[PDB]
């Protein structure tokens, strides 16, 4: 199907996770998956994106701010320099755009989850176990519903699938 009705406010979370729920370590995403970059890009294009400061830090710098999207960086550092983005000091202000995609990281997903009505999740079939210091994906309960895509191979051979969850 791929349809998801929307209301006067849409707050979406988008992430890619290992089976174990690892999304981040050492300030990076511990795999590369071209189809997921393409998916992340097309979903978020033209929208406001919200990210924690550490996620802004983890962006390759030549791709800061992410092109074609309104970049919003959540930080408690009032003097934080984020060239080409805006810095907001609270989650409330961050989610004021009528359509917002939260693009990371572990901290901000957790805080934003209660307001979210879509989760766009790439499951990467990689057996990375949770380690000390890892950033972790939220656990979705059964208020979330939607569609699970088929397993696909990237040309590299890495296997992945897409979940598109929503709720009222
Ligand atoms: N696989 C994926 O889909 C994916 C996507 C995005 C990121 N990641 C990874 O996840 C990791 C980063 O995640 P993380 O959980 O460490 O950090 P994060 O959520 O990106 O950023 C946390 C920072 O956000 C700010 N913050 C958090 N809550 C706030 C609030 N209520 N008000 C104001 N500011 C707030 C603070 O910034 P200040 O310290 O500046 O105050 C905090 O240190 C990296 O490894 C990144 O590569 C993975
Ligand atoms: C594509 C990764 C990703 N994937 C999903 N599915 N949700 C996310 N929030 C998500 O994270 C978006 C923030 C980090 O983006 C990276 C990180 C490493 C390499 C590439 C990118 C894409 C953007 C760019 N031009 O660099």
């Amino acid at each position: 199907s791929g349809l998801v009705p929307r209301g006067s406010h849409m707050v979406g979370l988008i992430w890619a996770q290992a089976t174990s729920g690892v999304i981040g370590r050492g300030g990076d995403i511990p795999w590369r998956l071209p189809e997921d970059q393409a998916h992340f890009r097309e979903i978020t294009m033209g929208h406001t994106i919200v990210m924690g400061r550490r996620t802004w830090d983890s962006l390759p710098a030549k791709v800061r701010p992410l092109p074609g999207r309104r970049n919003v960086v959540l930080s408690r550092q009032a003097d934080f320099m984020a060239s080409g983005a805006e810095v907001v000091g609270s989650l409330e202000e961050a989610l004021t755009s009528p359509e917002t995609w939260v693009i990371g990281g572990g901290q901000v997903y957790a805080l934003a989850l209660p307001y979210a009505t879509r989760c766009e999740v790439t499951e990467v079939d990689i057996g990375l176990p949770r380690e000390a210091g890892d950033a972790l994906a939220p656990v979705l309960d059964e208020t979330w519903r939607g569609e699970t895509g088929e397993w696909r191979f990237s040309r590299s051979g890495l296997r992945y699938r897409l979940y598109s969850y929503h709720r009222s």
